[PDB]
């Protein structure tokens, strides 16, 4: 009801740490992680984070935490999700 | 020296703080994250991690790490991959 879905993705430069430092600062939120696909390919990489939140508010602050990171240059919302019968 | 890139699989119960717990772990490894695949389905969460690996022995003491947790009943190696890794 207040509660819904919500999507990030953060795509930023695949160094030995980003990838491991990023999923981290998301695995230590106060929300749980019912998704999450990071990917690192060609030189970059793109963690898609999927969380619930109490509101629009919420989501905004979670992309503020995450541009913290030097590495990552996009901090974006998910509106069309991913999440439907048949997950990969 | 070796080095190949190890697939895991977790699935363990969907509870407050599992999700988060269990790739908080992954990340306190000292491998570089290539890919992570979490995601809830019924009630569980299966989260798949994609890392590089010298040592066939060094990926069998990643599993021992994830077993520790309580609340995940499958820990187990994914060989087929569909990472099609080369040079053109």
């Amino acid at each position: 009801m207040t509660d819904f879905l919500a999507g990030i993705r953060i795509v930023g430069e695949d160094k030995n740490g980003m990838t491991n430092q990023i999923t981290g600062v998301i695995s230590k939120f106060d929300t749980n992680i019912r998704t999450i696909v990071l990917n690192a390919k060609d030189g970059i990489f793109t963690c898609n984070l999927m969380i619930f939140v109490k509101n629009t508010d919420k989501l905004t602050t979670l992309m503020d935490k995450l541009r913290k990171v030097q590495g990552v240059f996009t901090v974006e919302r998910l509106s069309n999700l991913e999440h439907h019968h048949h997950h990969h």
